[PDB]
């Protein structure tokens, strides 16, 4: 391996000590090999079924029901009655709902996919080498190439590794490096070195990197790093690097079954406490262990009381519906437990051109030198109409229409936009629209050319599908193009070497026609051309040149502009290298300024407003472009994300000035800015480090495999929908429209979810505290079981389950989008509503246990010791004559069961509508609020008749009702529930806050 673009190409020949025209010995192949080791990725790690179900039963609840079930399936096969026929229904079910769970987990994991999974999608199996055991090319497997081996490419094959070009064949070399940057625009690549060894790797001129492929083009190459060691590769050690904490929804569930269980065990504790008369009374006598089956059979039931089972089948049902939901509105959001993380989103990275603006350009402005003289200096300000590459618009000055044509200097800016363009124009039928060819900025100086006929050719004549390209095609048969100068970032601008087509504009013959950014260009101005004549550059016309270009890319206009400029007398062909770079701005000098023009990249429409609800959803926004800082600001101004006479200095920085900061005032910046100008490679993920060392749920945009690592280490990475598919697999959502807007309407959606999913979780969780209370007393007391697991069971998962799901489409309040984003150490239930469900709980306890015991005393149909002796229903059999007078069995009555819970069902039909609000009275949040409530209450109330009318289920359970001397009671017990919130609501009044 080596740090090779910055040696030349006898250092990197020496370094590996390798043959150009040889290749690799199989002694140095062997021996690389074994130092190198082979060329390929790391495997992939996936736990098995096994390792799977392992973690499914790995949660502390999930634990604690298995423990239950077995306890449960213990107690049911010490019976011998042939009634007790039904005992395994219990632990039956309880395994079917763990069972059920770990079906899931594994067909869940199971449809994922890894981003790094990705990644080997590019490593192409085939390569071709140059070894010295053979003299023709060798074609292997990429796996086995090697650092140092002569390796050649050609216009279809996929780059195999990151090598160093030695030569290349062809008279070109073109590459896609889109995989990396997502950009589907080729480029060239040259020989000589690039002497920065810190260079990104766009500059790396001389590079192949592993994963691309050759656009046009052969080359000879030699292997600088293999496997890891190459520019993807080091990627996929970052996100292999990177880890994701969980939901914090996730954290508050996993810290409540830390809690339900120490809670759980604690009751066991008093439980013991409360029955240890039994170590100074006892008879020492019979029915010892028949004492024991019940603190175990009351065990188990303690479990499923506690553990609100349905829960997880309600949330994922919601984050499903909500994706499929949010899927409308264009957000394609992959990981459903991300939709909590979305809604709480503190601040966004948007990348600009692709979503902020439509990357949809168009010159708007243009100006070429009008007349100079002494101090006296005047321009020639122009205006063009039309936002559609279409071929359609007007030019005009002072905005009355112009014959471009009448003027020379636009002659000339319009042959140089017509001939310093590797773009072109196309019109399609499918969809009748002008579609860009070339790219964004070019594709538009070419509209540019056609909108301004400089020499008033005909074309209204022509079809449109000859008219997008009939103005340009002129001015192309008027010089001849030779050759072209390439746009590096080193001197930002390009150049075309013409020479003219003989006899029809051989005045000069061979011109240079230049444009790049203004800068750079007017000072390699020596002359500036007033129409159809030249004159010195002069202190003031300069002034006058970069002037006008600060207040067009400054200014409300906020266009880029690319000055115009040719070399009269360019040096004589046989004078020029035209492959090695660094002589290209030595060759594009003693210009003469023809002009600039200016273009736009229009914010799209949503933008605006978008920008303005995160402002009123106190969500921080922060654009991410290559626009030269003062643009890049400017543009920040039109959208709002800076006020227009806003101070700027310490909220929006370049990538540079970024760097040549400490990794102290680094992280500052990043909680104050707003604006980051032209970025490198690590600065977006470095950014989402400063952003979460301030506890800040933070999104990140991107498409190419550059930008892997940073979406993958952002709360939420956003991928595009055009965007690569390592990008998206990297990504948590995906903006099918590439939209900016798309984002914020998502982050809406996943506050509204948050907020009917919260209420529901505390909904059932709740619930569960009364069950618990209920088993605590009948255990307390010692009456006779009130409520068992099965029943239980049933309820939590339906009858309790339908109105959770249902409040899930509790209507959204109206000022979700005006309050700050929620802290994610937020807890769900705390404060005074802890003791709200702490009292409603305690009812129902006591409801519950109360009623399944007023059946025994006080009813009529099946008296008991109103004494209270119940209490010691345990001793029957034994001393009949000691007060039991009757049938020792009533305590097994099923009747009694069934009033407990119709009482406890109805206390939840109940409590579900004291949950529609938080702190809203029902007069004021009326249940009709929200008609699935209901309509799901009725669905589960006939259920719950299901399991009394139909013939075998009550046999697993408790027998009817008898209306209005049963159900009555119920509802005389229940119903009063509904109050005792109202009141405690109530107390919402009585304090300050609303
Ligand atoms: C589910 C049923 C029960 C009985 C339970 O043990 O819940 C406790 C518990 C673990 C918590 C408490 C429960 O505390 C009690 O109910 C007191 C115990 C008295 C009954 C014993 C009879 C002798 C929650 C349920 O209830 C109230 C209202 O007091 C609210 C909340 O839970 C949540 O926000 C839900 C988390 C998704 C948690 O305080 C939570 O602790 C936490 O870490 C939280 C933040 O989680
Ligand atoms: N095809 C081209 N040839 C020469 N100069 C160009 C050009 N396209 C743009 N320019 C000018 O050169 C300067 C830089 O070009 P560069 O290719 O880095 O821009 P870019 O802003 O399009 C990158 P990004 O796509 O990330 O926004 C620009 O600011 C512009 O003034
Ligand atoms: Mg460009
Ligand atoms: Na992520």
């Amino acid at each position: 391996m080596e740090a090779a673009h910055s040696k030349s190409t006898e250092e990197c020949l020496a370094y590996f000590g390798v043959s150009e025209t040889t290749g690799l010995t199989p002694d140095q192949v062997k021996r690389h090999l074994e130092k190198y080791g082979h060329n390929e990725l790391p495997a992939e790690e996936g736990k098995s079924l096994w390792e799977l179900v392992i973690e499914q039963f790995e949660d502390l609840l999930v634990r604690i029901l298995l423990l239950a079930a077995c306890i449960s399936f213990v107690l049911a096969w010490f019976e011998e009655g042939e009634e007790t026929i039904t005992a395994f229904v219990e632990p039956f079910v309880i395994l079917l709902i763990l069972i059920a769970n770990a079906i899931v987990g594994v067909w869940q994991e199971r449809n994922a996919e890894n981003a790094i999974e990705a990644l080997k999608e590019y490593e192409p199996e085939m390569g071709k080498v140059y070894r010295a055991d053979r003299k023709s090319v060798q074609r292997i497997k990429a796996r086995d190439i090697v650092p140092g081996d002569i390796v050649e490419v050609a216009v279809g094959d996929k780059v195999p590794a990151d090598i160093r070009i030695l030569s290349i064949k062809s008279t070109t070399l073109r590459v896609d490096q889109s995989i990396l940057t997502g950009e589907s625009v080729s480029v060239i690549k040259h020989t000589e070195p690039v002497p920065d060894p810190r260079a990104v790797n766009q500059d790396k001129k001389n590079m192949l990197f592993s994963g691309t492929n050759i656009a046009a083009g052969k080359a000879l190459g030699i292997v600088a790093t293999t496997g890891v060691s190459t520019e993807i590769g080091k990627i996929r050690d970052q996100m292999a690097a990177t880890e994701q904490d969980k939901t914090p929804l996730q954290q508050k569930l996993d810290e409540f079954g830390e809690q339900l269980s120490k809670v759980i065990s604690l009751i066991c504790v008093a439980v013991w406490l409360i029955n240890i008369g039994h170590f100074n009374d006892p008879v020492h006598g019979g029915s010892w262990i028949r004492g024991a089956i019940y603190y175990f059979k009351i065990a188990v039931a303690l479990a499923v009381a506690a553990i609100p089972e349905g829960l997880p089948a309600v949330i994922t049902t919601c984050l499903a519906l909500g994706t499929r939901r949010m899927a409308k509105k264009n957000a394609i959001v992959r990981s459903l437990p991300s939709v909590e993380t979305l809604g709480c989103t503190s601040v966004i990275c948007s990348d600009k051109t692709g979503t902020l603006t439509t990357n949809q350009m168009s010159v708007c402005k243009m100006f070429i030198i009008d007349k100079v003289d002494g101090d006296f200096c005047s321009l020639n300000e122009f205006s063009i109409t039309g936002s559609t590459y279409a071929p359609e618009g007007e030019v005009l000055k002072n905005d009355k229409p112009i014959r471009s044509g009448q003027f020379d200097g636009l002659v000339e800016l319009a042959t140089i936009c017509a001939l310093c363009n590797d773009s072109s124009l196309d019109f399609n039928e499918t969809k009748g629209v002008y579609e860009k060819v070339g790219e964004a900025t070019e594709t538009a100086l070419t509209t540019l050319v056609e909108k301004m006929n400089v020499f008033n050719t005909e074309v209204r004549n022509l079809s449109k599908v000859e008219r997008a390209n009939a103005c340009n095609s002129v001015i192309r048969q008027l010089m001849k193009k030779e050759f072209t100068l390439e746009f590096s970032r080193d001197r930002k601008s390009m150049s075309v070497y013409c020479s003219p087509a003989k006899s029809s504009r051989a005045a000069v013959g061979n011109k240079m026609f230049v444009k790049g950014a203004p800068e750079g260009v007017i000072d390699r101005c020596n002359y500036v051309r007033v129409g159809t004549t030249r004159v010195p550059m002069t202190g003031p016309v300069k002034e006058k040149i970069l002037s006008v270009i600060k207040e067009w890319g400054t200014g409300r206009d906020t266009l880029r502009c690319l000055a115009l400029a040719t070399r009269d007398t360019p040096p004589k062909r046989e004078e020029m290298v035209l492959d090695d770079s660094s002589r290209f701005m030595e060759y594009e000098t003693d210009l003469t300024f023809v002009g600039v023009v200016g273009m736009l990249d229009p914010p799209r429409k949503e933008v605006m407003g978008s920008i303005q609800l995160c402002r009123d959803a106190g969500i921080r926004v922060i654009m991410i472009t290559g626009d030269n800082k003062g643009t890049a600001i400017a543009i920040c101004r039109r959208i709002g994300i800076f006020g227009e006479n806003e101070e700027v200095a310490d909220r929006a920085y370049t990538g540079r000035e970024f760097d040549d900061l400490p990794l102290a005032e680094q992280r500052e910046a990043c909680r104050r800015a707003c604006c980051f100008a032209r970025v490198e490679p690590s600065h977006k993920s470095k950014i989402v480090e400063y952003l979460q060392s301030y506890d800040e749920i933070t999104a990140m945009t991107g498409d190419g495999v550059n930008d892997a690592p940073a979406l993958k280490k952002a709360e939420i990475g956003i991928a595009m929908g055009s965007g690569t598919a390592v990008a998206k697999t990297a990504s948590e959502m995906v903006l099918a429209d590439d939209n900016f807007s798309t984002i914020v309407a998502a982050v809406e959606e996943g506050r509204a979810i948050y907020n009917n999913m919260k209420q529901f979780i505390r909904y059932l969780i709740s619930s569960n505290v009364g069950e618990v209370v209920c088993i605590f007393l009948t255990a307390a007391l010692g009456l006779p079981e009130a409520l068992i697991p099965v029943q239980l069971l049933w309820v939590n998962l339906v009858t309790d389950g339908l109105p959770a799901t249902a409040l899930g489409f509790n209507p959204p309040d109206l000022d979700i989008m005006d309050r700050p984003p929620r802290s994610p150490k937020e807890p769900l239930i705390s404060g005074w509503l802890f003791f709200r469900y702490m009292a409603i709980g305690g009812y129902v306890g006591a409801a519950t246990v109360g009623a399944a015991a007023w059946w025994f005393m006080y009813a009529e149909d099946g008296p008991g010791v109103t004494y209270h002796q119940l209490t010691h229903f345990m001793q029957c059999t034994e001393d009949h004559p000691h007060f039991e007078g009757l049938d020792c069995e009533i305590f097994e009555a099923p009747e009694p069961m069934t009033m407990a819970l119709s009482v406890l069902v109805t206390i939840e039909m109940c409590n579900a509508l004291n949950s529609l609000s938080e702190n809203q009275s029902l007069m004021r949040m009326p249940p009709w609020v929200n008609i699935w409530l209901l309509g799901s209450i009725c669905l589960s109330m006939s259920l719950h008749f299901l399991i009394l009318y139909v013939d075998p289920l009550p046999m697993i359970f408790k027998l009817k009702a008898l209306d209005l001397t049963q159900w009555l009671m119920v509802l005389k017990i229940s119903l009063p529930v509904i109050g005792l919130d109202e009141i405690l609501k109530f107390i919402a009044r009585n304090y300050l806050e609303g």
